[PDB]
């Protein structure tokens, strides 16, 4: 039937983000065999004349996010166990005077290589979209050529390639075609391709550097700040304020906003939810939706941030920490908690999340742009009705449904 | 679009890696690198890391040595585990009594199967790509394998309707039941149907159970055919082969094979054959023998005209064989008396076409032709790099492979 390719369509997804974090912590010297086994066995559910039954495939889907979470684990603790575990930092977002290297994407291995690779060359090394991050890490934020953040979300790229003339250099997910502008002046990595751009050979960023060499330097702008590198010690470390805080209903609600972003116009409502979101709450996010609203001067709540950037996609697995850190901390149920989720969800890009947040039968949350959500009986009706998972409506609606 | 057709070329590609490798690792059996490039190819394959047609095309290419790799590894471990196979007579009729009719491909669950059915009085026969169980020593040895019933995989519903026997559908290529037979099939494994029991783990007791609950089946007019040609009896023979080619009484080895469908133009393949001069050999694999596997070809020297190497995973014994006649005929691998008349589904048998091409052979014949074949992409790319060829009529065809 349909719903047969659908589900098995969504469960290819899920395996293809769960495959991108495997591969990263293998180019970290990290692998799990479960999870390796697991992607064999999901994959081989789909070939023609194996699989034709519709509860299996959301029985596996289900085993995927499973799957999911131990790989974001274990990717966690590579990037900790390489460069340290993420602490706050305070990142610049504008041009510095000199010659530049933009590097987007996910991966820090290839981050690390290239700032080894740029020291006392007197070359800026700026980050981009989900490179911000990486100025959270110790082992990553020591380099001091790392000089800050530079554009925002992935799919502003070729507006922000264009307007510097500095290297690029796409690391990871989330690279576009180059305008010609800039395609000579772009460079690829890992396993991201363009064709008619070099690909770096293994880690031998020499390419990308000559090229930040023989270009015009970049001109010192005014510039703006962003916060990020919100790892979990930090958070829990600070668990006293928060008791004290939402014990006596001046914290009244956590807010888990976040997720793979899109230039979808609906998406432009999470610029307006947390806008209309109360100063009296906190919100929690991951990932590139961020950029919707992580350059707003939300302020503070008695010395805790309201917005708390818990770093990238690969981090899902913090913010499923914390909760489990905070129902312990209040003696109370995972769906107990002052917490509210509103995802920022795309299909193909971060199924294995939605997936992770569902294996965890998590209630109520509200879901990305548009609703992929598969119209026939059992996946949408059955599913939906068994999570209660929501669209996103209008903001100040949904505010007023979540505060209650 | 050309990109979105490479992407699900690779994926089926690794569907046939996985489904191998998923084998191999049911008999404890597994290489890291494969599950590596598992990783890197699913990857690959995000909406927005690769953009590039010529790098999917070597991704495909490194796909096919990967499944090279595995299908040499599942190999390995089926001759640990079951001993190498040897030639083997099957009957082809039912026995009188209770049965189990096993389909699928890996001989893990059959063995299981044989080992759990000692004694109780139940014939075990196998259908489509368990008739190569019949040629391991270590699985013949169980005398209550009683031999074959019915032949390709579609031929289940024809099948599965005419025997009153239990029915257990361990892996690929199986198809929903009529409602005559319905509740007396079983799954294992990855198969699944809905409204059919899957057995937990390789537990068989169901199955076994219905076979005794069932009417018995009633005796045959018997047939007969020759599988389970392992490389080691091929070779073993190869002073001969040598010396009949010299001699010119045997003047090509076709391999013919593969998947096989209910299309029309597979009759392609029953006529092939039929026309084959009496001075050739046919090697045969995967389903698709059954096209001819039953006919009348008679033996050249003690050598028979047909020779099947078993199923669609044997292929790396066939990559073998070849490796061993050249060296026998201090021939490179293209001036070999040779011709390869594949039966290839995309979804199917993707991995193996790529194994094939990244040998470089050149100049194969593929398979059935469906009228939209002509516009797509893939296969007119194919042809223009490898030279591979549309099938067409069948005597013009072999007399265009025989004048070379």
């Amino acid at each position: 039937e349909a719903t047969v390719a659908r589900l098995q369509d969504n469960l290819l997804f899920a395996i293809k983000g769960i495959s991108a974090y495997l591969y990263h912590a293998r180019e970290l010297g990290y692998t799990d065999e479960v999870v390796d086994a697991f992607l064999e066995r999901g994959f081989y559910s789909t070939l023609t004349n194996v699989n034709f039954d519709a509860e299996e495939f959301v029985s596996l889907a289900l085993e995927a996010g499973e799957m999911n979470l131990r790989t974001m684990k274990l990717l966690k603790k590579a990037h900790m166990d390489t460069y340290g575990e993420p602490e706050p930092a305070e990142v610049r977002v504008g041009a510095l005077d000199g010659p530049a290297i933009i590097a987007t994407g996910h991966s820090l291995k290839a981050l690390e290589e290239l700032l080894k690779q740029t020291e006392g060359s007197g070359v800026n090394v700026y980050t981009h979209s989900e490179l911000l991050p990486a100025h959270g890490y110790p082992g990553l934020r020591k380099y001091p050529h790392l000089a800050g953040q530079l554009g925002g979300p992935w799919f502003d790229q070729r507006e922000t390639f264009s307007r510097y003339s500095a290297a690029v250099l796409g690391t990871s997910n989330c690279v576009l075609l180059p305008r010609d502008s800039y395609r000579d002046r772009m460079f690829t990595c890992g396993v991201a391709r363009l064709p008619g751009v070099e690909h770096v050979d293994g880690y031998d960023f020499s390419p990308v550097i000559e090229k930040a060499l023989e270009l015009p330097p970049l001109k010192e702008e005014d510039s703006a700040t962003l916060t990020t590198g919100f790892g979990l010690s930090t958070i829990l470390s600070l668990a006293d304020k928060i008791k004290e805080l939402v014990e006596e209903g001046k914290i009244r609600r956590f807010f888990l906003v976040g997720g793979c972003d899109s230039p979808l116009p609906q998406a432009k409502y999470y610029t307006e939810f947390v806008r209309k979101l109360p100063e009296d709450t906190v919100v929690l996010t991951l990932a590139c939706g961020k950029y919707r609203f992580n350059s707003m001067d939300l302020g503070d709540i008695d010395g805790i941030p309201r917005l708390i950037d818990l770093g990238q996609c690969n981090d899902s697995i913090v913010a499923v920490e914390l909760v489990e850190a905070l129902s312990n901390l209040f003696s109370m149920d995972v769906n107990e908690l002052p917490l509210s989720i509103v995802l920022s969800w795309m299909e193909q890009k971060a199924a294995a999340i939605l997936w992770s947040l569902l294996s965890l039968n998590l209630r109520g949350m509200y879901i990305g742009p548009i609703l992929p959500g598969w119209a026939n009986d059992d996946i949408i009706n059955v599913l939906v009705d068994k999570y209660e998972l929501t669209p996103i409506g209008d903001p100040e609606e949904d505010i007023k449904k979540m505060m209650e």
